[PDB]
């Protein structure tokens, strides 16, 4: 009923760390599967796509709490954990209750710190250093991405991206498909993730989907129920 | 009483987070003073020599819990601590949880992780983060001792040293005394550090980690130790127990 929802092409743009303070969630690969437990802390890396099915025990809240680290924080604790310590099941990792997180987010010096010393803490750390570091690499993908993040309104082809990174069409075009993605994939998962983080945020529809680079919120509301297999109003009230 | 002892030269040759169990201890600087109290965390630079005026509670037990940092384990918390006067060489401070920091004490990608989580939750983390630049500094004093530590027995010269360094004497001199130090006084002070870490290991006996450290005769040892601390090696073997 209104306590389970499932959305497809769920974008980890960026590393989150993920508890499970209000939900059950079954996170879904396109061919593997991974459930996630009530009470239970989530690594998440960054530049996976997938499909997840939550089911929440308070129809009130939100399903849980997330954390995303920048970047540039990304880079940090990689950097850091290598000076420290010198497949579906290696990009998403849950662990038990910290029982002791105290929740900072302001301060990614303390912050950092505190994630280092929780790593530190956690057992079977060698995979999650290694989704650090691998989802600390920028993949040509990435550059792609943030080539067009500058500005979605603007119309890209795949000749502008191949004229910016000085190769041909069909480099681009192999280059992507190893990296198991394509020009107009790229661009649709940053607009649905902008939009899906906005509807999330204090833009509404009305102007989502020109921020986005939409000019009809119609067609962008239908682009969002065939991406996330949602209509924008359930993604909302889901998370309120 | 035996409560209360005064040994001098204490020699901070790895960085030391030091707690207070039990004892109430004053460090004594060439011109300043630093009163450590009970149930504190202390940190200590490397390459400080001072003087400890320690007051124990129970007699029977050790004064202290002591953690040190190998050369290794500095620079790398140094390293990722920059990723993330008296005053400003030994700082204590107040605990509630160290609980947490119990850890196992036997490893290094945990143990500096741990004492990051320390650092970052202590408040006026700035002076401590130098302390620990400062001490991962390779002075040339460091690297006198590290040439001298090889061979303890050896009786080493100003030349032998200078060739080694391949340097003249006077600049192995004006080095060392910019440095605050000179090379006997770096050897003893060698020497006399391993004597004490040679001591309260209730393993090993004068009669031998005279020989360990180079001296010959143990008499002259026990001179030299009552000389350099100020107290007598077996008043430091029983306040240490």
């Amino acid at each position: 009923a209104k306590e389970t929802i499932k959305f497809n092409n769920f974008m980890i743009h960026k590393y989150t760390v993920l508890y499970t303070s209000n939900c059950i969630m079954d996170i879904y690969s396109e061919e593997e599967k991974i459930t996630c437990f009530s009470n239970r802390l989530v690594f998440l890396e960054r530049g996976v796509n997938i499909s997840v099915r939550m089911q929440k025990q308070i129809l009130s809240e939100k399903p849980y709490v997330a954390f995303r680290l920048n970047g540039d924080m990304l880079r940090h604790l990689k950097d850091a954990l290598m000076i420290i310590y010198g497949s579906m099941s290696r990009k998403i990792m849950t662990t038990e209750v910290n029982k002791t997180l105290l929740d900072n987010s302001h301060d990614n010096s303390a912050f950092i710190s505190s994630l280092i010393y929780l790593i530190s803490k956690l057992e079977n750390n060698e995979k999650i250093i290694e989704s650090i570091y691998i989802s600390s690499v920028s993949f040509f993908s990435d550059k792609v991405r943030n080539l067009i993040e500058k500005d979605l309104s603007r119309k890209w082809t795949l000749g502008i991206i191949a004229d910016a990174f000085n190769a041909s069409e069909i480099t681009i075009r192999k280059r992507l498909e190893s990296e198991n993605t394509n020009f107009n994939q790229i661009l649709m998962q940053l607009r649905m993730s902008k939009a899906a983080l906005l509807l999330l945020e204090n833009y509404q529809i009305s102007q989502i989907s020109n921020m986005i680079g939409i000019s009809s919120a119609s067609y962008f509301i239908r682009i969002f129920n065939k991406h996330y297999g949602v209509t924008p109003k359930q993604f909302f009230t889901y998370f309120k």
